[PDB]
């Protein structure tokens, strides 16, 4: 029955690959330097960023609000990478429409974090397919309510990225957070838990085949995952800080509503 | 079931298994022979409302001001729990070894989630029992309760009925406790690595008594480590609707240890 376990995780690195363009083993490859990315360090370099290289994320305004809204309109682009991702685990388009929408409503946040710390170090990020490196320092120095908008990731990042996860290992682990019994208002709950299920012990083996050195790494990664939802519980804290106040926030009518 | 690394594993099971049933004088093998009334001498007076909660006061051994009273109460048993709690700690071996601060900081952080996780083993959907198991309140009386007390219990009791189908027994709980406690990413932690190395071992041994004790049951491992997220999260909304407490109770006293625990948290 472990040649079940071993088809799971190849489907879903085969699919991971297809799903997203930019993998870890190739953002950290450009991030260690032994592939360059254009580097934004500050107003400057952010400015001449978006000349030389066309950033789709900063479009036609302070900075740190532009800044802000790139990367939810980033993030709203990753969203769909993982939706499609989650069609090809067995088992999750079968389930009830409503639950589906619901395990996808709840769970990108946590992928999209967790997907981000494999474009960070402790020094900066990889944005806009790895073109681009924007300074922690940086993102660190805008002014209020922003200088502390990334911050909370990448400290969870050079915590999560200390477990040194690979691709192979990071699809299964995606997948586990998708298919979460515990989301609210899921209409049935079993079929979800029976497929996390046997998506925890694809990911098991999985670690313990790529990772025979590294003692308890499951435990550890399931232990992540307090990490991860306190830094999604702590971001929607900041979001609606950031609609109760700034007025400088709105965007087109139809720009608001795509997000 | 082999190998003399499993055998040392299972003589660490035992050993913490026999220090927390020496530390807990109320075990959840206890608690749920009381709540499922099977006996004729561990049957607990039920407190369901105001003339209820007044004959308790004679019949269990155990301010006037109903919702206080009952908060001062939880509080109480509270600070007791903490110390039932640190002398299990010191039992878990390797613990009084680290830098004395970090013992600090891994009780500062560990105390709550682990009074929580054994609060469960006295709860089920009705009520939870009090005062060693002579007394039972239900969770409608409680949730009765003026605001903003009466819903300071309801996600604890969510909480508990959720974990409670695990169906954990106490020697799984002594471990699982003890992995709590040693928690490398605390807040504030001097030597990280020592820890983790007491952890790693304490994973090792949870992993095989799982195992062990329910063979049948699937990830039971992977889904008991999940649990810890709802802890946090159990600690977390009290803390604030603590903070909301003592400002619209400016009458109401906070016990210092409860206040240091949850200062800076
Ligand atoms: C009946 C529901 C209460 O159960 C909780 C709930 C929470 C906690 C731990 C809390 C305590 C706390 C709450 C608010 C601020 C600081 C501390 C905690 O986690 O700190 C124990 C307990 C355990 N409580 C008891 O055993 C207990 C004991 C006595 C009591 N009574 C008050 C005195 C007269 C008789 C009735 C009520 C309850």
């Amino acid at each position: 029955e472990s040649a079940d376990l071993r088809a799971l995780a190849k489907h879903l690195y085969d699919s991971y690959i297809k799903s997203f363009p930019l993998t870890k083993a190739k953002a950290r490859a450009i991030l260690t330097g032994k592939t360059s990315p254009f580097v934004i360090y500050d107003m400057n370099s952010l400015m001449m960023g978006e000349d030389k290289i066309k950033f789709k994320h900063i479009t036609p305004k302070e900075v740190a609000i532009r800044i802000f809204q790139g990367c939810q309109f980033r993030s709203v682009e990753a969203v769909q990478e993982i939706t499609e991702y989650a069609k090809s685990i067995p088992g999750f388009v079968n389930l009830d429409l409503n639950d589906q929408v619901t395990l996808l409503k709840y769970g990108v946040h946590e992928i999209i974090y967790t997907m981000l710390a494999s474009l960070m170090n402790k020094d900066g990020v990889l944005i806009s397919e790895g073109q681009g490196f924007m300074t922690r320092e940086f993102l660190k120095s805008l002014r209020k309510p922003f200088g502390d908008f990334m911050e909370p990731k990448f400290e969870f990042a050079v915590k999560f990225n200390a477990l040194e996860l690979d691709d192979s290992d990071l699809a299964i682990f995606i997948a586990v957070i998708i298919l979460s019994g515990d989301r609210p208002g899921l209409l049935n709950v079993k079929p979800i838990e029976d497929i996390q299920d046997n998506l925890l012990q694809a990911l098991e083996l999985q670690l313990k085949l790529n990772h025979p050195e590294s003692s308890q790494l499951f435990a550890k990664l399931l232990q992540k995952m307090t990490d991860l939802r306190q830094i999604v519980t702590e971001h929607v804290q900041l979001l609606q800080v950031i609609k109760k106040t700034e007025t400088d926030m709105s965007l087109h009518p139809l720009l608001q509503e795509i997000y």
